[PDB]
C-alpha cells in the first residue's frame, strides 16, 4: 500500500496454510495414538456426509423461502432457485448419493438424518448460522459486495472518466487567459469522511482563488450538464506557494451522512471501512486507468496540529 | 412493490417456518424409531460440540490471516481480531467447556479433536466454506453489503436532497418568465441499465424543449457547482401531449459500465439485481424522506413494444 | 443461435450428467455384488492417491522445463512457476500428505511412488498424455483459447466502435448531398472465408454504387487514418431493389490466409471452426455493445444456386 | 530472442529428459527392492489398463455432451464425435481389449470398472479434470491457440503484406517531392499495451512532421480503402536528430481493450504473455516473408527514465 498506512493490503491465503498445518499435526495425532487407520477414513467420511446432509437440509429450509421469490430473482424458473440454494444440483446429488451409499453401508440411517435435522432447525430458528465478521467481510471483498465499491466506480466513471481527459486543455486556457496552477487534479480522501463543502473553514491557509472554464456534455437526459472545478491558493507563513486544482472526493459526504441516517443501516465502523476501500479501489482503477495519464493524483490523510495545506505542499514540490 | 413487479420483495422468515416444521417431523420420527430421548439429547449435545470445535478451529486458521490486519483493519488490538474471528470470545469460550465436560463426560477427546481438525483444514485448503448465492444474498441484504445501496444514498443525499427543495421555486420562475410543466420531477429507472445520454434516441417523441434556471452552490471544495434540470416535451401522435423535467438515473448508467469493466469484477446478471435493488432503496428512501414533498416520481421499466413516453404520459395522466 | 444453423451453441454440463448416472450406475452395481463396502473406499482413495502421486510426478517433470522460462513467463519466480505446473501448491501438499497417510497406513508406499513414477515417464516420452479433440476445443472456448475471438475483438475494437456511432451521421450527409441507402452497415460472414475483394465478383446483381464521406481519426500514431465504407446497388431482374452499405468480414481473410501459410499451423477444420466461433462471438459482442443502436446487421451463410444479393435483400426486406 | 530478453523461447524437451531420468530412478529402486521383473511388468500393465479404462468412461462421460453438437461441429457424423471424444477409435479399442484380456488372465474385472468408473464421475463432477497453467500454455503454444497468433497473422496480412511492397516506392516519391527520411517502416512494440493515440503524447520528441503518398486499394468489398502512414522527427537535445516512418501496433491496442472488458474473458497477465507471443510471432512470420525486405524493424520495449525517442534513434543509428 502507498496511499496511507492505515488502508489495508487485500486479504492472501493464510488461512490455508494454517488449514495445512493444522492437518499435518491432526496427521501426526492420529499417528501417534496408533489407532486403526481405516477408522480414521470411516469417521472423516461419515462426517463429511454429515456435513453435506446439513447443507442439504438448510437448502431446503431456505429453498422454503426462496421460491417466494422465484418470478422476481429467479427468471420464474424452479432450476436457478434450487442452483441458489444447494449450489451446482448436480454435485450435490452426487455427495448425496455418496453419503447415502457410504452410511448404510460402512459400520441407523434415518435416526442419524432425524438428529442432523433436529440440529439444523436448532440453529436456523435459534440464529446460530451467523457468518463472524472476518467470514463477512472476506465474503464482501472477495465478491465486492460494498457501498465504496460501487461509490468508487460511480466516481471514476461519472466524474473522472468525463473530466480528466479535458484537464488540460481547460488548465492551459485558463493560464492563457490569466497563476503556475499544477496541471494535475488532486483528491483529497478524508478516511474520517469530514468533508466540509469550503476548503478554507478547514485550514485557513488554503483560499479560494479563481475557476476553471465550465465544462458542459450531455448526460442521463440532462441537457449540457456542467462540471466545474475551482481553483485554490496554498497560503504558507502567509505567503502564496502553490497553486492546484483541488476538492475533496464526494462520495465520502454520503459515506459520512449515510451513518446519520438510521435507515441507511450504516455504523460508523463501516463508515470507517468502507472510506478506506473506497480508496484502496480509486486507487486500483486509476491504476490501469488509461485517462490518468499523469493528471491526477489521491491525498488519503487521517486526522489524529495537522495541516491540510502542508499535505497538498508536500505532494505538490515532490 | 409498486415500481415495477420484477422488484423482489425483502425476505421474510419462509426459512424459519421451514426449519420448525423439519424440527417437528424429526422429533415425530425420533419418537417412532422408541428411542429413549436421553440418546437423542447425548448424541444432539455431542453434534453440536463438535460444530462448535469446529468453529474454534475455523476462526484459528482465519486468525492466522486476519492477524496481519490487526493495525491497518483493527486497530492495533488483539481483543478485536479475536472477536471477528470468533464472535464474542466469552460465549465461545463458555461453549467450548461445555463441549469438553459434555464430551469427557458422556460415553477419547483428543482424537475426536483431531478428526474434526483434519476436516476442517480439507473444507479450508479444498475451498469448500463456500456460501451459497441465497445465503450470500441474504447476508448482503441485512448488512446492506451492496453497491446499489450506497448509490441509491448517494443519488438522494447529493443530488435529490438538494433539487427537490428548490424545484418548485425554479419550475414557478420559469413559467413566469414563458410553460406549463409539471410540478415533479420525473425519473426513469431503467432495470436494464441502458440510460442513453440524450432521451430523443431512445424515443422520438421526447424532445428537448428548454432549461430551468439552474440552481448552483458549493460542493466538497467546488464553488459555485451548477445543478442542471432540462424540460422534455412529450410528443403524441405529433403534438405536444405533455411537459416535465425528466432525467436518467445516473448510478444506473454507473451500474452498466461497471459490468463492462472486468477490474470491476461485477457481471450483468449481478448488474440486473442491483439495478432492481437500488430502484427499490430509492423507493424507500424516497417514501421517508422530508424533501420529498411529492416533488419526485420514480418511473422503472423493464424493455419487452413499448413505448418510454407512453410510460411517462401515463403516469403523468394517472 | 439465429446467425446460422451451422453456428454451435455454447457447450452445457452433459458430461456432468452422464457422470452422475455413471455414479448411480456404479454404485448400484458395487451394491449389487455385495463386497465389504469398506474395502471399496480403500481402494478409492488409494486410487485417488495414485492420481495425485502422479499429478505431483508430472508436475515436477514439467517444472524441469518451466524453470527456463522463469525470468520470462513467470517475473523470475519459483512459487509462480511451481503453481504454473502443480496448480495451489497449498491444496497439493494436503492431498499429498493425505494420500501418504492413507497409503502407508490403509492395508509398500516406495513401491507403489516407483510404478506411478515409472508409468508417467512411460506417458510422457511415449506422448501419451495427448488431451483429446472435444477435450481441447472445451478447454479452448471455456478460456478463450482461440484466434477468433482476438480476430472478432479487434474488428469491434479498432472498426465498428469507431464507426457505427457515426454512421448515421455520414449517411444522411451523403443523402443530402445526393439514394434510399438503408441506413445500417451489412457485415458479410462467409464461413468458407472466401471474402473476395470486389462484391461484384461475387454476384454481379451486386454493383458498385458511389461511397460514403471518409472518416478520419488519429489511431496508433498514425494522423488521420481514413475508414471508407462504400454503398452498393442490389439488383433483382436486372433492376434495383435496394441501397445498403456493405462490406466483408475482413478477418475472414485472415483465417483464410492462415489456412494456406504453412507457417501459421492453421488447417481448413481449424479455419471453419475459427469462422463460426468469430460469427458466435461477434454476435455476443454486439448483442451487449451499446454502439450498436440498430446500426448493424450480421449476415451468414454458406455455400452449397446461391445468390448472395437475394440473402442481403431478405435481410433488408424484413 | 533478440526483440527484448522478456519474450519467452519455444518450450523444448526437458519434460522428456525429467521423465527418462525418472524412468531411471525408478527402474533402480525396483532393482533395490529384489522384486521379480514379472510382478513390475503385470502391475505396469494393470495401472495402464485402469487408464485406459478411465479415458473410455471421460470420453463417453463427454460425448453425452459432444453428441449435441454433432451437426452444427461435427457434420452430422457419429464416427467424427467418437474420434474427438475418443482418438482414434480402432486403437482405443485394440487397448482396451488388450486391458480386458491381461485382467481377465493376471491373478472381479466388473468390481474395478465400477470402480474406476466412480473415480472418474466424480472427477468429473467435482472438477477435478484441471490442466495446469503450464499444460494448457504449452496445448495452446503446441497448437496456437492463442489471439495473438491470429493477430500476428492479420496484422501481417492485413497491413505489412500490403504495405512494405510499396514502402520503397512511396517514400521515394515523398523524398523527391521535399526529406531524408529512412528506408524502414519502424513498428513500436510495448510490451505493456500502451499504444497511446498520438506519439508525442508519450515523448515530446517525437513530433508529427508530414503524411506521405497515400496507398489505396481495394479490400473485402470497400473501394479504394486508405492506407496511411505517417513521418515523424526525432528530436534530441531541442534540435532534430532523425526521422522515418513511425507507428504503433494497433493489435497491442486492441489486447489492452479486451483485458478492459469483461466480456472477453482476458485478464492482464494474459494480456502481457500475448503481447510478448504476439511480438515473437511477428518476429517469426517476417523473418521468413519475401515481403520484409529489410523494409520493416520491429521494436521492442517495456516501461521500467527510459525514452522512446532514445530507442528509435538507437535502432536507427546502431
Ligand atoms: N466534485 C464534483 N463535481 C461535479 O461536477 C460532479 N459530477 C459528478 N460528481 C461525482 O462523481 C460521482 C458520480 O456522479 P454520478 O452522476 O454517477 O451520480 C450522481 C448523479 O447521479 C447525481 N447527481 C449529482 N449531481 C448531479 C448533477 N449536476 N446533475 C444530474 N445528476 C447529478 O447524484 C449522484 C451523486 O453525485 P455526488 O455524490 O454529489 O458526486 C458525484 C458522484 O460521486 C461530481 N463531483
Ligand atoms: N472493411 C474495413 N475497413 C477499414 O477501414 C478497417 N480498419 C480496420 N479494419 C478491420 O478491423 C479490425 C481491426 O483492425 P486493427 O487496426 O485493430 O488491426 C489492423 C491493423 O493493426 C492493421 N491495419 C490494417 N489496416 C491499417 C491501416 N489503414 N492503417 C494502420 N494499420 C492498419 O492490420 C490489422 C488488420 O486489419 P484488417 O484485417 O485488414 O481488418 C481490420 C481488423 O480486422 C477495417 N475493415
Ligand atoms: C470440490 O469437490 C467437493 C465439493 C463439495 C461440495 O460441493 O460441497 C464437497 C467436497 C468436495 N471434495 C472433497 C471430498 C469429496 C468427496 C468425498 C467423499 C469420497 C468420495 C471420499 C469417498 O467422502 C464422503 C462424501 C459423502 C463427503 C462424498 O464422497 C470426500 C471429500
Ligand atoms: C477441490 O477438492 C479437490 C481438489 C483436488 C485437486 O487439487 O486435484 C482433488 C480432489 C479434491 N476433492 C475430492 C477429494 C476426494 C478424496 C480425498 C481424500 C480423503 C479426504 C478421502 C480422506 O481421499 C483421497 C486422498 C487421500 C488422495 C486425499 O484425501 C480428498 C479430496
Amino acid at each position: 500500500s502507498s496511499l496511507h498506512p492505515s488502508i489495508p493490503c487485500p486479504r492472501g491465503h493464510g488461512a490455508q496454510k494454517a488449514a495445512l498445518v493444522l492437518l499435518s499435526a491432526c496427521l501426526v495425532t492420529l499417528w501417534g495414538l496408533g489407532e486403526p487407520p481405516e477408522h480414521t477414513l470411516r469417521y472423516l467420511v461419515l462426517h463429511l456426509a454429515s456435513l453435506q446432509l446439513g447443507l442439504l437440509l438448510n437448502g431446503v429450509c431456505s429453498l422454503a423461502e426462496e421460491l417466494r421469490h422465484i418470478h422476481s430473482r429467479y427468471r420464474g424458473s424452479y432450476w436457478r432457485t434450487v442452483r441458489a440454494c444447494l449450489g451446482c444440483p448436480l454435485r450435490r446429488g452426487a455427495l448425496l448419493l455418496l453419503s447415502i451409499y457410504f452410511y448404510y453401508s460402512l459400520p441407523p440411517f434415518t435416526w442419524m438424518l432425524a438428529l442432523l435435522g433436529l440440529s439444523q432447525a436448532l440453529n436456523i430458528l435459534l440464529g446460530l448460522k451467523g457468518l463472524a465478521p472476518a467470514e463477512i467481510s472476506a465474503v464482501c471483498e472477495k465478491g465486492n459486495f460494498n457501498v465504496a465499491h460501487g461509490l468508487a466506480w460511480s466516481y471514476y466513471i461519472g466524474y473522472l472518466r468525463l473530466i480528466l481527459p479535458e484537464l488540460q486543455a481547460r488548465i492551459r486556457t485558463y493560464n492563457q487567459h490569466y497563476g503556475a496552477v499544477s496541471q494535475r487534479l488532486y483528491i483529497l480522501l478524508p478516511l474520517d469522511c469530514g468533508v466540509p463543502d469550503n476548503l478554507s473553514m478547514a485550514d485557513p491557509n488554503i483560499r479560494f482563488l479563481d475557476k476553471l472554464p465550465q465544462q458542459t456534455g450531455d448526460r442521463a437526459g440532462i441537457k449540457d450538464r456542467v462540471y466545474s472545478n475551482s481553483i485554490y491558493e496554498l497560503l504558507e507563513n502567509g505567503q502564496r506557494a502553490g497553486t492546484c486544482v483541488l476538492e475533496y472526493a464526494t462520495p465520502l459526504q454520503t459515506l459520512f451522512a449515510m451513518s446519520q441516517y438510521s435507515q441507511a443501516g450504516f455504523s460508523r465502523e463501516d463508515r470507517l471501512e468502507q472510506a478506506k476501500l473506497f480508496c484502496r479501489t480509486l486507487e486500483d482503477i486509476l491504476a490501469d486507468a488509461p485517462e490518468s495519464q499523469n493528471n491526477c493524483r489521491l491525498i488519503a490523510y487521517q486526522e489524529p496540529s495537522f495541516s491540510l495545506s502542508q499535505e497538498v505542499l508536500r505532494h505538490l514540490r515532490q
